[PDB]
């Protein structure tokens, strides 16, 4: 897969970047949700520990995935803010 990040956001209130980006995925499978973390974390050279994909979305009308993750300032911040099943379907909790 190749990565594309469109866009950074920064949110000084929720002390995160707010990243979204696409996924291109020709003549492979989609990938899972851990490894475009993984793709994504390695590219931004992100901590994993602090780092959550929001969601992965394709589309009717488009081959390419796209992706919202969250880059938190600390672990605790970023427990404070997001909801458990996010945490636990990637692998935070």
């Amino acid at each position: 897969m190749e990565i594309r990040v469109t866009e950074i956001k920064e949110n000084k209130l929720l002390g995160r970047k707010e990243i979204y980006f696409e996924i291109i995925h020709e003549g492979e499978p989609t990938p899972s949700r851990k490894d475009v973390k993984g793709k994504l974390v390695a590219m931004l050279d992100l901590n994993p520990e602090t780092t959550v994909i929001q969601y992965i979305r394709s589309y009717f009308g488009s081959r390419v995935s796209k992706g919202y993750a969250k880059a938190y300032e600390s672990k605790e911040r970023m427990f404070y803010i997001e909801p458990e099943y996010i945490l636990i379907r990637d692998g935070l909790i």
